[PDB]
């Protein structure tokens, strides 16, 4: 599934992401936009051999198990296929342990480089939230 902007924000919102660890909802929506461009099935292979999966492109090296990332850690205790699901429940949760790590949202290169310091508020403008 390819979410609509207001539709992704409603759902992220529903799942406790608005101001989760002080990151307002537009950060999360922006992050989503530039990482998967709102596609729950976006996958991307990295140089190191690891893969980015889903709406927020969670990496297999640390957070999920994909059967093909040697000395991968599976921190969110999930098979990475659960992150490509229509229901972003597993992606939000797994992202909550990520953001909590130490680098806030700097964990997502796309946020750092295209969201960070921008009017991330424009991402939820017009949404009946």
């Amino acid at each position: 599934k390819v979410f609509g902007r207001c539709e992704l924000a409603a759902a992220m919102k529903r799942h406790g992401l608005d101001n989760y660890r002080g990151y307002s909802l537009g950060n999360w929506v922006c992050a989503a936009k530039f990482e998967s461009n709102f596609n729950t099935q976006a996958t991307n292979r990295n140089t190191d051999g690891s893969t980015d999966y889903g709406i927020l492109q969670i990496n297999s090296r640390w957070w999920c198990n994909d059967g093909r990332t040697p000395g991968s850690r599976n921190l969110c205790n999930i098979p990475c296929s659960a992150l490509l699901s229509s229901d972003i429940t597993a992606s939000v949760n797994c992202a909550k342990k990520i953001v909590s790590d130490g680098n806030g949202m700097n964990a997502w290169v796309a946020w750092r480089n295209r969201c960070k310091g921008t009017d991330v508020q424009a991402w939820i403008r017009g949404c009946r939230l």
